[PDB]
């Protein structure tokens, strides 16, 4: 089973008063893409059944109990995730790509896109922002959702954001422009970095790309939460996705959870799977519904 990852007690060291905020980042893998476009040559097709992956994703959410849920590649929002998660208290909003590649697949379930769930009993929605990312006025196919939430017990406001940049190789400059557009939007929505901000998303980029450099050196004072897992707390994890395609076995770190370095403490982080644990055929499989591992962290304000 995949339920073998541990939460590492982390950096805060403060006794801090308020209850933690669970934030989950995950590329749940689209069903249309997993069947048509994705080239999982080692994964059985019976493991890729929709009714099967549907339950595993639900079991993943039930296991970690997130207060906030950021998702990429959701092509079954209205079919599955919205009515079920609302029955568990989650308020959610959906924003599909204008030209999703899922439509290229024969028996597709419509467009895929970002999704943002949050416990309605824990947070009050302040403002919405469906952002179509642009590269110097050029409307891109990619999409982001920014929202301000108020803690009903504290009154502390903060912003969460979910995105999914341009995928393949040869789009580094394109992704870099996409990231800059999102940064400019978040700088406006957070009222000039006056309110804390958390950014989840499949950036489709290694830490070496310029898009990562822009986020790491942004004036929003952001930091990658999963870096704290490393020995120095300065290194991005060795992977966030691991799969074998027609091209070959692929192991990349593309998922991130950015946060206000000055206003947010990372209480914990769900550690990764070892090679012996993930199995030889890698992700996905009978025991995991996606080629991406979910990122889960506990956040907390600095007082
Ligand atoms: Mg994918």
């Amino acid at each position: 089973p995949r339920f073998q990852r541990d939460f590492v007690d982390l950096r805060t060291d403060c006794p801090s008063t308020h209850p933690p905020i669970r934030v989950m980042q995950w590329n749940i893998l689209a069903q249309a893409l997993g069947e048509g476009k994705d080239n999982f040559v080692q994964c059985p097709v019976e493991a890729l059944k929709w009714e099967e992956r549907k339950c595993l994703i639900l079991e993943e959410i039930l296991a970690y109990q997130p207060d906030i849920l950021c998702l990429q590649e959701v092509d079954h929002y209205f079919d599955t995730f919205q009515p079920l998660l609302s029955r568990l208290g989650y308020q959610g909003t959906f924003f599909p790509k204008p030209w999703s590649p899922c439509l290229d697949v024969e028996h597709n379930n419509g467009p895929d896109g970002c999704a943002l769930f949050f416990l309605q009993n824990r947070f009050k929605l302040v403002n919405s922002a469906n952002i179509r990312l642009t590269a110097m006025t050029l409307k891109t196919n990619q999409v982001a959702i920014a929202q301000t939430l108020e803690c009903k017990e504290s009154g502390r406001q903060f912003c969460i954001a979910v995105t999914h940049l341009k995928a393949r190789t040869g789009w580094e400059r394109f992704r870099s422009a996409q990231g800059c557009d999102l940064l400019q939007n978040l700088q406006n929505i957070t009222q000039g970095a006056k309110i804390p901000l958390i950014v989840c998303g499949d950036f489709n980029a290694e830490p070496t790309e310029e898009v990562y450099k822009h986020f790491a050196s942004s004036s929003l004072n952001l930091n990658s939460a999963y870096k704290l897992l490393s020995a120095d707390g300065q290194s991005e994890p060795p992977y966030t996705t691991w799969k074998i395609r027609t091209s070959g076995e692929c192991r990349h770190t593309l998922d991130y959870i950015w946060y206000s370095k000055h206003a947010l403490n990372v209480r914990s982080a769900l550690d990764l799977l070892t090679e012996e644990q993930i199995g030889p055929n890698r992700l996905p499989s009978f025991n995991y519904p996606s080629d991406h591992l979910s990122l889960v962290c506990d956040f907390s304000f600095t007082e």
